DNA sequence: AGACAGGAAGCACTTCCTGGAG
DNA sequence: CTCCAGGAAGTGCTTCCTGTCT
């Protein structure tokens, strides 16, 4: 059995990069980096998925928010910020705030048609329950 | 003596990322992308220094745009268009055109004290003029 | 107080287009 | 024609702020 095919290795499943560059949609957006923090081992201690679909959590925000500045070359982004991002999805369908839970969103689960994906198929991948 | 992994080889003398790292400007831009391209030995071909000033020409402005619009994932792109970011450097004081002469601009900002390098040493480290 | 909704203004283009000069 | 100038509209935030809830 020479052929072996020992599946990717450790890198995020869903690089933010080749997303953004297989769909041709430009520079990198916020919602494509949230979801190569999530598919990426990891980054497990600042943000996961609660398990419930495609519903994420930040559990440090300001640790998402450091690394987004610093994707950016945005030194001083941060949380309240970052978030202002988020709000302007709840228009464009793509990522709705879990009300009355702090740090939640989801994804719209059209996101499925388009990664190939499906959020326990992603879950199992990585390890959350 | 062993302490002589000390190299200067092939890798833009000035990459945009770093550059806008360094200054915390955000995404890396348009005028950042080209200076890369010209600090690079092997993109001598479709971009380079006239050898007067910050003077650069795009010998070959489609590989130029092909290229930026892969750094930026905008498959579309095309000098057409390239060029009208360019052109919305006029009234921002970072871009000259030479009148006169097909695909040639110039850096007006003030490069040489952001850079710390010199017309002449960028010529050098180079081999234009 | 911090989380959160959304208005307002600005940034660096990207995309489309009229129009003028060689 | 192609280059080139610049108007106008739109995207995806970034930065700042009022106001509400908790």
């Amino acid at each position: 059995v020479r052929d072996r095919a020992d599946l990717n290795k450790d890198k995020p499943v869903i690089p933010a990069a080749a997303l953004a560059g297989y769909t041709g949609s430009g520079p990198i957006q916020l919602w494509q980096f949230l979801l190569e923090l999530l598919t990426d081992k990891s980054s497990q201690s600042f943000i996961s998925w609660t398990g419930d679909g495609w519903e994420f959590k930040l559990s440090d925000p300001d640790e998402v928010a450091r690394r987004w500045g610093k994707r950016k070359n945005k030194p001083k982004m941060n949380y309240e910020k970052l978030s202002r991002g988020l709000r302007y999805y709840y228009d464009k369908n793509i990522i709705h705030k879990t009300a009355g839970k702090r740090y939640v969103y989801r994804f719209v689960s059209d996101l499925q048609s388009l990664l190939g994906y499906t959020p326990e198929e992603l879950h199992a991948m990585l390890d959350v329950k």
